[PDB]
Protein backbone atom coordinates (compact mmCIF):
# COMPACT_ATOMS: atom_id res chain seq x y z
CA UNK A 1 0.00 0.00 0.00
CA UNK A 2 2.43 2.62 -1.36
CA UNK A 3 -0.35 5.14 -2.18
CA UNK A 4 -1.92 6.96 0.79
CA UNK A 5 -4.97 9.20 0.44
CA UNK A 6 -5.55 11.49 3.41
CA UNK A 7 -9.10 12.78 4.03
CA UNK A 8 -10.98 14.55 6.78
CA UNK A 9 -14.37 13.14 7.69
CA UNK A 10 -17.37 15.46 8.06
CA UNK A 11 -21.02 14.65 8.72
CA UNK A 12 -22.38 14.81 5.18
CA UNK A 13 -23.22 11.09 5.41
CA UNK A 14 -25.39 11.68 8.52
CA UNK A 15 -27.24 14.52 6.78
CA UNK A 16 -27.79 12.70 3.45
CA UNK A 17 -28.88 9.47 5.22
CA UNK A 18 -32.04 11.30 6.41
CA UNK A 19 -33.50 10.78 2.93
CA UNK A 20 -34.08 7.09 3.74
CA UNK A 21 -37.33 6.44 5.57
CA UNK A 22 -35.95 3.80 7.89
CA UNK A 23 -32.99 6.00 8.89
CA UNK A 24 -35.20 9.06 9.47
CA UNK A 25 -37.59 7.12 11.70
CA UNK A 26 -34.73 5.59 13.74
CA UNK A 27 -32.98 8.94 14.17
CA UNK A 28 -36.25 10.60 15.08
CA UNK A 29 -37.11 7.91 17.68
CA UNK A 30 -33.71 8.25 19.37
CA UNK A 31 -33.99 12.07 19.47
CA UNK A 32 -31.10 12.59 17.05
CA UNK A 33 -32.73 14.90 14.53
CA UNK A 34 -29.88 17.35 14.04
CA UNK A 35 -27.17 14.65 14.41
CA UNK A 36 -25.05 16.13 11.59
CA UNK A 37 -24.60 19.39 13.58
CA UNK A 38 -24.33 18.35 17.24
CA UNK A 39 -21.79 20.30 19.26
CA UNK A 40 -18.93 18.32 20.76
CA UNK A 41 -20.48 18.16 24.25
CA UNK A 42 -24.21 18.03 23.39
CA UNK A 43 -25.86 15.40 25.57
CA UNK A 44 -27.38 13.78 22.48
CA UNK A 45 -23.82 12.68 21.54
CA UNK A 46 -24.42 10.01 24.23
CA UNK A 47 -27.37 8.59 22.36
CA UNK A 48 -25.05 7.95 19.46
CA UNK A 49 -22.47 6.44 21.82
CA UNK A 50 -25.14 4.19 23.36
CA UNK A 51 -26.48 3.01 20.00
CA UNK A 52 -23.20 2.91 18.12
CA UNK A 53 -23.30 -0.59 16.59
CA UNK A 54 -26.93 -0.33 15.46
CA UNK A 55 -26.43 3.16 13.96
CA UNK A 56 -23.30 1.91 12.20
CA UNK A 57 -25.16 -1.01 10.55
CA UNK A 58 -28.01 1.30 9.66
CA UNK A 59 -25.73 3.77 7.88
CA UNK A 60 -23.70 1.06 6.23
CA UNK A 61 -26.83 -0.46 4.66
CA UNK A 62 -28.00 2.94 3.51
CA UNK A 63 -24.59 3.56 1.92
CA UNK A 64 -24.64 0.16 0.22
CA UNK A 65 -28.10 0.92 -1.13
CA UNK A 66 -27.54 4.49 -2.33
CA UNK A 67 -23.85 4.40 -3.33
CA UNK A 68 -20.81 6.63 -2.75
CA UNK A 69 -22.64 9.95 -3.38
CA UNK A 70 -24.10 9.91 0.16
CA UNK A 71 -20.63 10.80 1.56
CA UNK A 72 -18.55 13.69 0.21
CA UNK A 73 -15.51 11.76 1.44
CA UNK A 74 -16.34 8.55 -0.46
CA UNK A 75 -17.45 10.51 -3.53
CA UNK A 76 -14.17 12.45 -3.80
CA UNK A 77 -11.93 9.52 -2.76
CA UNK A 78 -13.38 7.07 -5.26
CA UNK A 79 -13.43 9.65 -8.05
CA UNK A 80 -9.79 10.55 -7.44
CA UNK A 81 -8.68 6.90 -7.19
CA UNK A 82 -10.48 6.44 -10.53
CA UNK A 83 -8.82 9.52 -12.15
CA UNK A 84 -5.39 8.51 -10.81
CA UNK A 85 -5.84 4.79 -11.70
CA UNK A 86 -4.84 3.65 -8.23
CA UNK A 87 -5.32 -0.09 -7.68
CA UNK A 88 -7.04 -1.34 -4.52
CA UNK A 89 -3.99 -3.46 -3.53
CA UNK A 90 -1.80 -0.34 -3.63
CA UNK A 91 -4.13 1.95 -1.63
CA UNK A 92 -4.22 2.92 2.02
CA UNK A 93 -6.75 5.55 3.13
CA UNK A 94 -5.97 7.68 6.15
CA UNK A 95 -9.14 9.27 7.53
CA UNK A 96 -9.27 11.73 10.39
CA UNK A 97 -12.18 13.28 12.32
CA UNK A 98 -12.92 15.04 15.58
CA UNK A 99 -13.20 12.81 18.63
CA UNK A 100 -17.00 13.32 18.90
CA UNK A 101 -19.66 10.59 18.60
CA UNK A 102 -21.39 11.92 15.48
CA UNK A 103 -18.13 12.26 13.54
CA UNK A 104 -16.74 8.97 14.73
CA UNK A 105 -19.97 7.41 13.56
CA UNK A 106 -19.53 8.71 9.98
CA UNK A 107 -15.80 7.85 9.97
CA UNK A 108 -16.30 4.26 11.15
CA UNK A 109 -18.97 3.72 8.52
CA UNK A 110 -16.73 5.13 5.77
CA UNK A 111 -13.86 2.95 7.01
CA UNK A 112 -16.06 -0.19 6.91
CA UNK A 113 -17.38 0.66 3.47
CA UNK A 114 -13.81 1.06 2.08
CA UNK A 115 -12.85 -2.23 3.65
CA UNK A 116 -15.70 -4.09 1.95
CA UNK A 117 -14.51 -2.57 -1.33
CA UNK A 118 -11.08 -4.09 -0.61
CA UNK A 119 -9.37 -0.85 0.48
CA UNK A 120 -7.34 -0.72 3.70
CA UNK A 121 -7.81 2.35 5.85
CA UNK A 122 -7.58 3.79 9.33
CA UNK A 123 -9.42 6.48 11.29
CA UNK A 124 -7.47 8.90 13.51
CA UNK A 125 -9.40 11.24 15.84
CA UNK A 126 -8.43 14.77 16.84
CA UNK A 127 -9.47 17.30 19.49
CA UNK A 128 -12.58 19.40 18.77
CA UNK A 129 -12.19 23.06 17.95
CA UNK A 130 -15.08 24.79 19.69
CA UNK A 131 -13.56 28.16 20.58
CA UNK A 132 -10.55 30.45 20.01
CA UNK A 133 -8.95 28.89 23.06
CA UNK A 134 -9.42 25.33 21.74
CA UNK A 135 -8.33 26.35 18.22
CA UNK A 136 -4.70 26.18 19.32
CA UNK A 137 -4.81 22.75 20.91
CA UNK A 138 -6.80 21.58 17.87
CA UNK A 139 -3.98 22.67 15.53
CA UNK A 140 -1.33 21.03 17.77
CA UNK A 141 -3.38 17.82 17.68
CA UNK A 142 -3.58 17.91 13.87
CA UNK A 143 0.20 18.13 13.78
CA UNK A 144 0.47 15.22 16.21
CA UNK A 145 -2.16 12.96 14.68
CA UNK A 146 -2.04 13.86 11.00
CA UNK A 147 0.98 15.86 9.88
CA UNK A 148 3.40 13.61 11.74
CA UNK A 149 1.77 10.61 10.07
CA UNK A 150 2.21 12.15 6.62
CA UNK A 151 5.85 12.73 7.47
CA UNK A 152 6.27 9.09 8.47
CA UNK A 153 4.53 7.70 5.34
CA UNK A 154 6.99 9.79 3.28
CA UNK A 155 9.98 8.27 5.12
CA UNK A 156 8.57 4.80 4.37
CA UNK A 157 8.69 5.73 0.69
CA UNK A 158 4.90 6.14 0.19
CA UNK A 159 3.13 8.61 -2.06
CA UNK A 160 0.72 10.88 -0.20
CA UNK A 161 -2.40 12.42 -1.76
CA UNK A 162 -4.42 14.96 0.26
CA UNK A 163 -8.15 14.96 -0.46
CA UNK A 164 -9.14 18.55 0.32
CA UNK A 165 -12.86 18.02 -0.36
CA UNK A 166 -14.22 17.35 3.16
CA UNK A 167 -13.45 19.33 6.34
CA UNK A 168 -13.95 22.95 7.44
CA UNK A 169 -11.81 25.50 5.54
CA UNK A 170 -9.37 26.40 8.35
CA UNK A 171 -8.55 22.75 9.10
CA UNK A 172 -8.15 21.93 5.39
CA UNK A 173 -5.92 24.95 4.74
CA UNK A 174 -3.75 23.85 7.64
CA UNK A 175 -3.70 20.31 6.36
CA UNK A 176 -2.68 21.51 2.94
CA UNK A 177 0.11 23.76 4.14
CA UNK A 178 1.59 21.53 6.81
CA UNK A 179 0.93 18.39 4.69
CA UNK A 180 2.94 19.83 1.82
CA UNK A 181 5.70 20.90 4.16
CA UNK A 182 5.64 17.26 5.35
CA UNK A 183 6.27 16.17 1.75
CA UNK A 184 2.79 15.16 0.49
CA UNK A 185 2.82 14.78 -3.29
CA UNK A 186 -0.51 16.25 -4.49
CA UNK A 187 -3.65 17.96 -3.23
CA UNK A 188 -6.92 17.27 -5.01
CA UNK A 189 -10.52 18.46 -4.79
CA UNK A 190 -13.85 17.25 -6.12
CA UNK A 191 -16.41 19.85 -7.19
CA UNK A 192 -20.01 18.62 -6.83
CA UNK A 193 -20.77 21.60 -9.05
CA UNK A 194 -19.39 19.76 -12.11
CA UNK A 195 -18.72 16.27 -10.85
CA UNK A 196 -15.00 16.11 -11.62
CA UNK A 197 -11.75 15.90 -9.55
CA UNK A 198 -9.14 18.64 -9.98
CA UNK A 199 -5.51 18.96 -8.79
CA UNK A 200 -4.84 22.14 -6.82
CA UNK A 201 -1.50 23.80 -7.73
CA UNK A 202 0.65 22.09 -5.06
CA UNK A 203 4.44 22.70 -5.53
CA UNK A 204 6.87 21.22 -2.95
CA UNK A 205 7.46 23.90 -0.35
CA UNK A 206 9.79 24.38 2.60
CA UNK A 207 10.04 26.95 5.37
CA UNK A 208 11.90 30.10 4.23
CA UNK A 209 15.58 29.29 4.98
CA UNK A 210 16.35 32.62 6.64
CA UNK A 211 13.31 32.11 8.94
CA UNK A 212 14.04 28.45 9.58
CA UNK A 213 17.46 29.57 10.92
CA UNK A 214 15.97 32.29 13.17
CA UNK A 215 13.42 29.74 14.46
CA UNK A 216 16.03 27.10 15.24
CA UNK A 217 17.99 29.85 17.05
CA UNK A 218 15.08 30.35 19.47
CA UNK A 219 15.00 26.60 20.04
CA UNK A 220 18.71 26.72 21.04
CA UNK A 221 18.09 29.19 23.87
CA UNK A 222 15.14 27.42 25.45
CA UNK A 223 12.28 29.01 23.58
CA UNK A 224 12.58 32.69 24.59
CA UNK A 225 15.02 35.50 23.79
CA UNK A 226 15.63 38.96 25.17
CA UNK A 227 15.46 41.74 22.60
CA UNK A 228 19.18 42.39 23.19
CA UNK A 229 19.95 38.74 22.34
CA UNK A 230 17.64 38.80 19.32
CA UNK A 231 19.34 41.95 18.00
CA UNK A 232 22.83 40.51 18.62
CA UNK A 233 21.79 37.36 16.74
CA UNK A 234 20.42 39.56 13.92
CA UNK A 235 16.86 38.28 14.43
CA UNK A 236 14.07 40.75 13.46
CA UNK A 237 11.65 39.79 16.22
CA UNK A 238 9.29 42.59 15.04
CA UNK A 239 8.84 40.73 11.76
CA UNK A 240 8.43 37.34 13.43
CA UNK A 241 5.71 38.87 15.62
CA UNK A 242 3.82 40.23 12.62
CA UNK A 243 3.99 36.76 11.01
CA UNK A 244 2.51 35.28 14.21
CA UNK A 245 5.63 33.24 14.96
CA UNK A 246 6.63 34.75 18.31
CA UNK A 247 4.74 36.58 21.11
CA UNK A 248 5.95 39.40 23.37
CA UNK A 249 5.60 37.40 26.63
CA UNK A 250 8.27 39.19 28.70
CA UNK A 251 9.16 42.76 29.63
CA UNK A 252 11.75 42.94 26.83
CA UNK A 253 11.36 39.28 25.77
CA UNK A 254 9.95 37.27 22.86
CA UNK A 255 8.79 33.66 23.16
CA UNK A 256 8.32 31.23 20.20
CA UNK A 257 4.65 30.37 19.73
CA UNK A 258 3.49 26.87 20.71
CA UNK A 259 2.38 25.79 17.22
CA UNK A 260 5.79 26.77 15.81
CA UNK A 261 7.56 24.64 18.47
CA UNK A 262 5.30 21.71 17.68
CA UNK A 263 6.00 22.15 13.96
CA UNK A 264 9.82 22.24 14.40
CA UNK A 265 9.70 19.19 16.69
CA UNK A 266 7.58 17.44 14.04
CA UNK A 267 9.64 18.29 10.92
CA UNK A 268 13.34 19.13 11.12
CA UNK A 269 14.45 16.94 14.06
CA UNK A 270 12.54 15.49 17.05
CA UNK A 271 14.68 17.03 19.88
CA UNK A 272 14.92 20.44 21.64
CA UNK B 1 -2.05 52.37 3.46
CA UNK B 2 0.74 49.96 4.50
CA UNK B 3 -1.71 47.28 5.74
CA UNK B 4 -3.49 45.35 2.99
CA UNK B 5 -6.27 42.84 3.65
CA UNK B 6 -7.10 40.52 0.75
CA UNK B 7 -10.55 38.92 0.56
CA UNK B 8 -12.67 36.98 -1.88
CA UNK B 9 -16.27 38.10 -2.24
CA UNK B 10 -19.14 35.60 -2.33
CA UNK B 11 -22.89 36.07 -2.36
CA UNK B 12 -23.61 35.56 1.35
CA UNK B 13 -24.79 39.20 1.46
CA UNK B 14 -27.38 38.47 -1.28
CA UNK B 15 -28.66 35.40 0.58
CA UNK B 16 -28.80 37.03 4.03
CA UNK B 17 -30.44 40.24 2.72
CA UNK B 18 -33.62 38.26 1.98
CA UNK B 19 -34.21 38.33 5.79
CA UNK B 20 -35.53 41.87 5.39
CA UNK B 21 -39.06 41.99 4.05
CA UNK B 22 -38.43 45.17 2.04
CA UNK B 23 -35.45 43.57 0.29
CA UNK B 24 -37.29 40.27 -0.26
CA UNK B 25 -40.20 42.11 -1.89
CA UNK B 26 -38.01 44.17 -4.22
CA UNK B 27 -35.87 41.24 -5.32
CA UNK B 28 -38.93 39.03 -5.65
CA UNK B 29 -40.69 41.57 -7.91
CA UNK B 30 -37.70 41.58 -10.29
CA UNK B 31 -37.73 37.77 -10.51
CA UNK B 32 -34.39 37.46 -8.71
CA UNK B 33 -35.39 34.89 -6.10
CA UNK B 34 -32.25 32.75 -6.39
CA UNK B 35 -29.85 35.66 -6.95
CA UNK B 36 -27.19 34.24 -4.61
CA UNK B 37 -26.81 31.08 -6.72
CA UNK B 38 -27.01 32.24 -10.35
CA UNK B 39 -24.65 30.55 -12.79
CA UNK B 40 -22.27 32.85 -14.64
CA UNK B 41 -24.35 32.98 -17.86
CA UNK B 42 -27.87 32.82 -16.38
CA UNK B 43 -30.13 35.31 -18.12
CA UNK B 44 -31.06 36.71 -14.70
CA UNK B 45 -27.52 38.15 -14.48
CA UNK B 46 -28.87 40.81 -16.88
CA UNK B 47 -31.69 41.78 -14.52
CA UNK B 48 -29.06 42.43 -11.90
CA UNK B 49 -27.00 44.40 -14.41
CA UNK B 50 -30.02 46.47 -15.51
CA UNK B 51 -31.08 47.31 -11.93
CA UNK B 52 -27.61 47.66 -10.48
CA UNK B 53 -27.99 51.11 -8.85
CA UNK B 54 -31.30 50.10 -7.25
CA UNK B 55 -30.10 46.78 -5.87
CA UNK B 56 -26.88 48.43 -4.66
CA UNK B 57 -28.72 51.09 -2.60
CA UNK B 58 -31.11 48.49 -1.30
CA UNK B 59 -28.27 46.23 -0.04
CA UNK B 60 -26.26 49.14 1.27
CA UNK B 61 -29.22 50.35 3.39
CA UNK B 62 -29.95 46.84 4.57
CA UNK B 63 -26.35 46.66 5.74
CA UNK B 64 -26.69 50.08 7.40
CA UNK B 65 -29.80 48.86 9.21
CA UNK B 66 -28.80 45.34 10.19
CA UNK B 67 -25.00 45.55 10.60
CA UNK B 68 -21.87 43.86 9.20
CA UNK B 69 -22.98 40.29 10.04
CA UNK B 70 -25.04 40.06 6.82
CA UNK B 71 -21.77 39.71 4.84
CA UNK B 72 -19.19 37.03 5.81
CA UNK B 73 -16.65 39.33 4.16
CA UNK B 74 -17.49 42.40 6.27
CA UNK B 75 -17.91 40.37 9.44
CA UNK B 76 -14.46 38.75 9.17
CA UNK B 77 -12.65 41.85 7.83
CA UNK B 78 -13.90 44.17 10.51
CA UNK B 79 -13.38 41.63 13.30
CA UNK B 80 -9.81 41.11 12.16
CA UNK B 81 -9.11 44.85 11.80
CA UNK B 82 -10.38 45.23 15.35
CA UNK B 83 -8.33 42.36 16.85
CA UNK B 84 -5.24 43.50 14.90
CA UNK B 85 -5.75 47.16 15.88
CA UNK B 86 -5.33 48.38 12.31
CA UNK B 87 -6.13 52.09 11.90
CA UNK B 88 -8.38 53.31 9.08
CA UNK B 89 -5.63 55.61 7.74
CA UNK B 90 -3.26 52.64 7.30
CA UNK B 91 -5.75 50.18 5.76
CA UNK B 92 -6.32 49.13 2.16
CA UNK B 93 -8.79 46.34 1.38
CA UNK B 94 -8.24 44.41 -1.82
CA UNK B 95 -11.37 42.47 -2.79
CA UNK B 96 -11.71 40.05 -5.66
CA UNK B 97 -14.69 38.21 -7.13
CA UNK B 98 -15.87 36.36 -10.19
CA UNK B 99 -16.75 38.52 -13.19
CA UNK B 100 -20.52 37.91 -12.87
CA UNK B 101 -23.28 40.48 -12.11
CA UNK B 102 -24.51 38.95 -8.80
CA UNK B 103 -20.93 38.80 -7.42
CA UNK B 104 -19.96 42.22 -8.69
CA UNK B 105 -23.10 43.47 -7.00
CA UNK B 106 -22.00 42.09 -3.60
CA UNK B 107 -18.44 43.31 -4.12
CA UNK B 108 -19.48 46.86 -5.05
CA UNK B 109 -21.73 47.03 -2.00
CA UNK B 110 -18.99 45.76 0.29
CA UNK B 111 -16.56 48.21 -1.27
CA UNK B 112 -18.92 51.15 -0.69
CA UNK B 113 -19.61 50.12 2.87
CA UNK B 114 -15.85 49.99 3.64
CA UNK B 115 -15.41 53.39 2.06
CA UNK B 116 -18.11 54.91 4.28
CA UNK B 117 -16.23 53.48 7.26
CA UNK B 118 -13.17 55.37 5.93
CA UNK B 119 -11.32 52.32 4.60
CA UNK B 120 -9.95 52.60 1.03
CA UNK B 121 -10.53 49.53 -1.05
CA UNK B 122 -10.60 48.05 -4.52
CA UNK B 123 -12.47 45.29 -6.32
CA UNK B 124 -10.80 43.09 -8.95
CA UNK B 125 -12.76 40.56 -11.03
CA UNK B 126 -11.57 37.10 -12.14
CA UNK B 127 -12.80 34.44 -14.53
CA UNK B 128 -15.63 32.11 -13.49
CA UNK B 129 -14.84 28.48 -12.80
CA UNK B 130 -17.70 26.44 -14.24
CA UNK B 131 -15.96 23.27 -15.42
CA UNK B 132 -12.73 21.24 -15.28
CA UNK B 133 -11.52 23.08 -18.37
CA UNK B 134 -12.18 26.48 -16.83
CA UNK B 135 -10.66 25.43 -13.48
CA UNK B 136 -7.16 25.84 -14.90
CA UNK B 137 -7.78 29.19 -16.62
CA UNK B 138 -9.48 30.29 -13.38
CA UNK B 139 -6.30 29.52 -11.42
CA UNK B 140 -4.13 31.34 -13.93
CA UNK B 141 -6.41 34.37 -13.65
CA UNK B 142 -6.10 34.36 -9.85
CA UNK B 143 -2.33 34.39 -10.28
CA UNK B 144 -2.60 37.29 -12.72
CA UNK B 145 -5.12 39.38 -10.81
CA UNK B 146 -4.42 38.50 -7.16
CA UNK B 147 -1.14 36.65 -6.47
CA UNK B 148 0.84 39.06 -8.65
CA UNK B 149 -0.87 41.92 -6.82
CA UNK B 150 0.25 40.49 -3.47
CA UNK B 151 3.76 40.36 -4.90
CA UNK B 152 3.51 44.01 -5.85
CA UNK B 153 2.23 45.15 -2.43
CA UNK B 154 5.15 43.27 -0.82
CA UNK B 155 7.67 44.99 -3.09
CA UNK B 156 6.18 48.34 -2.06
CA UNK B 157 6.95 47.41 1.53
CA UNK B 158 3.32 46.80 2.62
CA UNK B 159 2.05 44.14 5.04
CA UNK B 160 -0.44 41.67 3.54
CA UNK B 161 -3.19 39.84 5.48
CA UNK B 162 -5.27 37.19 3.75
CA UNK B 163 -8.86 36.85 4.88
CA UNK B 164 -9.64 33.18 4.23
CA UNK B 165 -13.25 33.39 5.40
CA UNK B 166 -15.11 33.98 2.13
CA UNK B 167 -14.67 32.08 -1.15
CA UNK B 168 -15.02 28.43 -2.22
CA UNK B 169 -12.60 26.06 -0.46
CA UNK B 170 -10.52 25.14 -3.53
CA UNK B 171 -9.87 28.74 -4.53
CA UNK B 172 -9.09 29.94 -0.98
CA UNK B 173 -6.71 27.03 -0.40
CA UNK B 174 -4.89 28.11 -3.57
CA UNK B 175 -4.97 31.71 -2.45
CA UNK B 176 -3.52 30.80 0.91
CA UNK B 177 -0.70 28.72 -0.49
CA UNK B 178 0.31 30.95 -3.41
CA UNK B 179 -0.35 34.08 -1.30
CA UNK B 180 2.14 32.94 1.30
CA UNK B 181 4.62 32.02 -1.40
CA UNK B 182 4.14 35.59 -2.65
CA UNK B 183 5.10 36.94 0.75
CA UNK B 184 1.79 37.48 2.62
CA UNK B 185 2.37 37.96 6.36
CA UNK B 186 -0.72 36.29 7.97
CA UNK B 187 -3.84 34.32 7.09
CA UNK B 188 -6.95 34.67 9.25
CA UNK B 189 -10.38 33.09 9.55
CA UNK B 190 -13.71 33.84 11.17
CA UNK B 191 -15.61 30.77 12.37
CA UNK B 192 -19.32 31.61 11.94
CA UNK B 193 -20.15 30.58 15.50
CA UNK B 194 -17.34 32.57 17.16
CA UNK B 195 -17.14 36.32 17.61
CA UNK B 196 -13.37 36.33 17.26
CA UNK B 197 -11.20 35.72 14.21
CA UNK B 198 -8.44 33.12 14.52
CA UNK B 199 -4.94 33.22 12.93
CA UNK B 200 -4.21 30.21 10.77
CA UNK B 201 -0.60 28.96 11.15
CA UNK B 202 1.02 30.90 8.27
CA UNK B 203 4.79 30.00 8.36
CA UNK B 204 6.96 31.81 5.74
CA UNK B 205 7.34 29.35 2.87
CA UNK B 206 9.26 29.07 -0.36
CA UNK B 207 9.34 26.44 -3.09
CA UNK B 208 11.89 23.71 -2.11
CA UNK B 209 15.38 24.80 -3.29
CA UNK B 210 15.92 21.35 -4.81
CA UNK B 211 12.74 21.71 -6.88
CA UNK B 212 13.22 25.35 -7.75
CA UNK B 213 16.56 24.38 -9.38
CA UNK B 214 15.10 21.42 -11.29
CA UNK B 215 12.15 23.54 -12.49
CA UNK B 216 14.37 26.43 -13.66
CA UNK B 217 16.46 23.83 -15.51
CA UNK B 218 13.46 23.02 -17.75
CA UNK B 219 13.38 26.69 -18.67
CA UNK B 220 16.97 26.53 -19.97
CA UNK B 221 16.22 23.65 -22.36
CA UNK B 222 13.04 24.92 -24.03
CA UNK B 223 10.77 23.52 -21.28
CA UNK B 224 10.98 19.90 -22.41
CA UNK B 225 13.53 17.23 -21.50
CA UNK B 226 14.08 13.68 -22.64
CA UNK B 227 14.43 11.15 -19.84
CA UNK B 228 18.10 10.63 -20.73
CA UNK B 229 18.83 14.35 -20.47
CA UNK B 230 16.79 14.70 -17.29
CA UNK B 231 18.76 11.84 -15.69
CA UNK B 232 22.08 13.45 -16.67
CA UNK B 233 20.89 16.67 -15.00
CA UNK B 234 19.86 14.62 -11.95
CA UNK B 235 16.15 15.54 -12.41
CA UNK B 236 13.75 12.74 -11.33
CA UNK B 237 11.06 13.24 -13.98
CA UNK B 238 8.90 10.32 -12.78
CA UNK B 239 8.64 12.05 -9.38
CA UNK B 240 7.88 15.39 -11.03
CA UNK B 241 5.07 13.66 -12.98
CA UNK B 242 3.58 12.22 -9.77
CA UNK B 243 3.71 15.74 -8.26
CA UNK B 244 1.86 17.01 -11.36
CA UNK B 245 4.78 19.30 -12.28
CA UNK B 246 5.48 17.87 -15.76
CA UNK B 247 3.45 15.95 -18.39
CA UNK B 248 4.80 13.27 -20.73
CA UNK B 249 4.80 14.55 -24.31
CA UNK B 250 5.24 11.73 -26.81
CA UNK B 251 7.36 8.67 -26.21
CA UNK B 252 10.37 10.06 -24.39
CA UNK B 253 9.87 13.63 -23.30
CA UNK B 254 8.57 15.69 -20.37
CA UNK B 255 7.21 19.21 -20.60
CA UNK B 256 6.98 21.60 -17.63
CA UNK B 257 3.27 22.13 -16.91
CA UNK B 258 1.80 25.57 -17.60
CA UNK B 259 0.63 26.21 -14.03
CA UNK B 260 4.20 25.80 -12.75
CA UNK B 261 5.36 28.64 -14.99
CA UNK B 262 2.94 31.08 -13.36
CA UNK B 263 4.32 30.07 -9.95
CA UNK B 264 7.94 30.47 -11.19
CA UNK B 265 6.93 34.07 -11.97
CA UNK B 266 6.82 34.61 -8.21
CA UNK B 267 10.64 34.19 -8.17
CA UNK B 268 11.63 35.18 -11.70
CA UNK B 269 9.12 38.06 -12.24
CA UNK B 270 5.62 37.78 -13.80
CA UNK B 271 6.88 38.35 -17.40
CA UNK B 272 10.04 36.25 -17.24
CA UNK B 273 9.02 34.07 -20.25
CA UNK B 274 9.20 37.20 -22.50
CA UNK B 275 12.94 37.56 -21.65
Amino acid sequence: MNKVHVSAVGTSLLKNSLSADNVKKEVEDLGLKDWDRLKFDDDRQNKIRDNFTTLKDLLLNFLKSKGKEASAELDSLLSAIEKLQHKKEELYVFLYTTNTWNSKLAGEVIKNYLEEEGIKSELATVKSISSEETFHEGIEDLFDKVIYKILKFKEEGKEVYINATAGLKPETTFLTLAGLLAGADLVYYKYQEFNDVVFLPSPPITISPRYLEWLIEFANYGYTLSEKKAEELGIPVRLLEVRNLVERKGEDAYRLKDWVRKMLGIYLGSEF
